């Protein structure tokens, strides 16, 4: 659990699998850092989070548990602070590496 977190062992399994699988294994990877990019639509957005600089998208969703200290909360994210976050790995395009941004502890740094 620590920035756009762990991995190195899903994609060397997450990568193949099934749905129900994905999940079954299934962490919920961010964390800290900032970014810069939205991609709103009111609710539920996408984002592009990071650390340094070299980012990964998120997906900042209302859908289940319809939260805020979102993607608006993201676009507020500065400095000084940073996050502390976790979202899914989720199916990008065929079922592994984006972020499905959900729980947000979002503020510090320090």
């Amino acid at each position: 659990f620590r920035r756009d977190h762990t991995s190195d062992q899903l994609h060397a399994e997450f990568d193949g699998k099934e749905n129900e699988e994905l999940e079954a294994l299934n962490i919920e990877v961010a964390v800290a850092g900032r970014m810069m990019t939205r991609r709103i639509m009111g609710k539920a957005s996408f984002v592009t989070l990071q650390d340094v600089g070299g980012r990964i998208q998120l997906y900042v969703a209302r859908d289940d548990l319809p939260e805020g200290v979102y993607n608006e909360q993201f676009k507020k994210w500065d400095l000084g602070d940073i996050l502390g976050a976790k979202g899914k790995l989720f199916k990008t395009k065929t079922g592994e590496l984006s972020i499905h941004c959900t729980e947000l502890r979002l503020l510090t740094k320090a």
